[PDB]
């Protein structure tokens, strides 16, 4: 268990950031394993991966995810210049993050047909301080907890689309939670 934070560990790059509600503990297991274990948190986001990302990353990931409530698992990351925060979700709890969403196509890959989207966000929080930016969603279909991502052909339809990323920052195997409980154990490669 650590602060939250970013740093490595076992080759991984990883991110742990809360609110302070308090009701989460995130892990760090071996390899690229990492586990979350929450129960009326506040708003939190922890996972494995990279810093840098790359725009042709093949992701593995395989695990159990047993959200209650409101959450998230997806391959997350950011961009910079310009900001951006994006979602390739594989699956969620009681909300699907792209409810009232603008969509903007829709892109097979990797077993599923996913559903894209853009959303704003408002002088909220972000990798570069306060900030008004958009947010990518690539929104999977047939929801799993195991499998691959071949992220290019996301950033791909994206950019198609007019939604272009900048320069890659990092780029995880993520669990978010919005005030939920849950449990997950997650083993990215
Ligand atoms: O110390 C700083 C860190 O706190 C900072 O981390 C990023 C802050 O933005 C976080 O993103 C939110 C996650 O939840 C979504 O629903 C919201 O739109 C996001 O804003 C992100 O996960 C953290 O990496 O990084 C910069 C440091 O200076």
């Amino acid at each position: 268990t650590i602060q939250p934070g970013t740093g490595y560990n076992n080759g991984y790059f990883y991110s742990y950031w809360n609110d302070g509600h308090g009701g989460v503990t995130y892990t760090n297991g071996p390899g690229g394993q990492f586990s979350v274990n929450w129960s009326n948190s506040g708003d939190f986001v922890g996972g494995k991966g990279w810093q840098p990302g790359t725009k042709n990353k093949v992701i593995n990931f395989s695990g159990s995810y047993n959200p209650n409530g409101n959450s998230y698992l997806s391959v997350y990351g950011w961009s910079r210049n310009p900001l951006i925060e994006y979602y390739i979700v594989e699956n969620f709890g009681t909300y699907n993050p792209s409810t009232g969403a603008t969509k903007l196509g829709e892109v097979t890959s990797d077993g599923s047909v996913y559903d894209i989207y853009r959303t704003q966000r408002v002088n909220q929080p972000s990798i570069i301080g306060t900030a008004t930016f958009y947010q990518y969603w690539s929104v999977r279909r047939n929801h799993r907890s195991s499998g691959s991502v071949n992220t290019a052909n996301h950033f791909n339809a994206w950019a198609q689309q007019g939604l272009t990323l900048g320069t890659m920052d990092y780029q995880i195997v993520a669990v978010e939670g919005y005030f939920s409980s849950g449990s997950a154990s997650i083993t990215v490669s």
